[PDB]
């Protein structure tokens, strides 16, 4: 019969399928697919993150950046900067006046990159469906809160349970990303105190409801 660890194993298969596609295909990494490479490792942190395979895959990302315009940075610098850059674009923060330019092809490629991210986000939060983001976070909280509090002790606060489920604005700083702060506490409690096997299944349900929300907010990856 299936178990919570077999379900985690199936999630790792789905992540590995996108990482395999990253190693088989090192082409035009659009800025949704770029946080896409790191989504593979960041969600895989809930089981185990293989350093060699993430490095080999990240080298494909860096090889694309080199292939299109050789840069001094690293996969570690690019992964941090790109998360906060998508989040900053989503905030559309106010700054002082400035001027500059780029090659017409390079600019056209950045518009293609921006247009890809917009085209998916419009399908997710404008095309008669943005209310589904709010609906999913409310319905998943209200059912999961009953399960997580009926199988005491109550692991987290009411907003820490909703915010793990919500997996909001993927790219936010590590002093703003509430879901990732809760994820560190979830990982730390499992690395420390004893927990019932049925409560661990409820933790796996908390992880799969966030996966459903991550699809309904940011779509699939490695889809075949």
């Amino acid at each position: 019969v299936k178990t919570l660890d077999v379900l985690r194993g199936e999630l790792r298969g789905q992540r590995e399928a996108f990482l395999s596609e990253i190693i088989k295909s090192d082409g035009p990494f659009t800025i949704l697919q770029l946080v896409g490479y790191l989504r593979v490792v960041d969600t895989d942190l809930l089981l185990k993150v293989d350093s060699t395979k993430v490095d080999e895959a990240g080298k494909k990302v860096k090889a694309y950046l080199e292939k299109i315009g050789i840069r001094g940075d690293s996969v570690e610098a690019a992964l941090d900067n790109l998360m906060i850059k998508v989040y900053e674009i989503t905030k559309g923060t106010v700054e002082s006046s400035a001027q500059g330019t780029d090659s017409e092809e390079l600019k056209t490629l950045l518009l293609k990159f921006s247009e890809d991210l917009k085209a998916e986000q419009e399908l997710h939060s404008e095309a008669k469906g943005g209310e589904a983001l709010l609906s999913s976070m409310k319905t998943q909280h209200d059912e999961l809160l009953k399960k997580f509090a009926a199988l005491t002790p109550t692991f987290l606060t009411s907003e820490d349970i909703s915010g793990y489920l919500t997996v909001p604005e993927y790219g936010a700083p590590m002093n703003a990303a509430k879901w990732k702060k809760v994820e560190g506490m979830i990982h730390g409690k499992l690395e420390s105190s004893e927990v019932p096997a049925n409560l661990k299944a409820l933790v796996a349900e908390l992880i799969e409801l966030r996966e459903q929300m991550m699809d309904l907010l940011y779509g699939p990856i490695g889809h075949h």
